[PDB]
């Protein structure tokens, strides 16, 4: 715990009033510390239970990522950040995971780095664990082929939610589903299904459980 907060607050410290080149350089020691603790570099490194020493070193690895925008270092890290939490295996994995792959999404280093790690991902949740998992990742894999600007591979995937999940329809997720439908055909100019699509996807928002961002778009 004593030595993963230093080594975080430190590196805070750089980021937020030297540069990050400084920071970069305590980065390393933070990941190492961390594989050598989860296989034992001294059972935990506060002993007996593993509880919070664990808890605080897989969040604040989080605290590592996307702390040094976008950027090489970052880049090739990702595929290898997955590696990381298949090793974990645990509950709390799943969660973690998630929050992971909005930030990497959200921070740009665009075409190789998202379809990769994207595609790497959603392997290892259609093999083991559940299809609740999988499908979100393919939501998430459906919008990021739109954002390719491939509009051909991105209609071909959303067939695939579509189709099986209208054997499988009650749910918010699928409100999504239709929107993105919208938005694919907005781009091939065929406004016939374009108004279809939406006509659905209002139908199915009838539903009062929909948040806010999902209203405005």
């Amino acid at each position: 715990m004593s030595l993963p907060g230093s080594k975080l607050e430190e590196a805070r410290r750089l980021v937020n009033e030297k540069q990050y080149n400084e920071a970069e350089q305590v980065y390393l020691s933070l990941l190492d510390k961390d594989s050598s603790q989860s296989s034992a570099a001294a059972g935990a490194s506060v002993d007996d239970k593993r509880r919070n020493e664990q808890e605080t070193s897989i969040l604040e690895l989080g605290q590592l990522y996307v702390t040094m925008g976008a950027k090489d270092k970052l880049r090739e890290f990702i595929p290898h950040s997955t590696e990381y939490m298949m090793q974990f295996a645990k509950s709390k994995t799943v969660k973690v995971l998630k929050t992971l792959i909005e930030k990497f999404e959200q921070v740009p280093d665009s075409l190789d780095d998202q379809i990769f790690v994207c595609e790497k991902s959603i392997e290892f949740a259609k093999r083991e664990k559940r299809v609740f998992l999988k499908h979100s990742l393919s939501i998430k894999l459906a919008t990021l082929h739109y954002q390719k600007k491939q509009y051909k591979d991105s209609l071909a995937l959303i067939n695939d939610l579509l189709r099986e999940f209208k054997k499988l329809d009650d749910k918010p997720s699928l409100v999504d589903v239709h929107l993105l439908e919208s938005k694919v055909y907005h781009k091939l100019r065929n406004l016939a299904k374009s108004k279809a699509s939406l006509t659905a996807a209002r139908t199915a928002a009838n539903s009062i459980y929909c948040p806010t961002q999902t209203v405005a778009e």
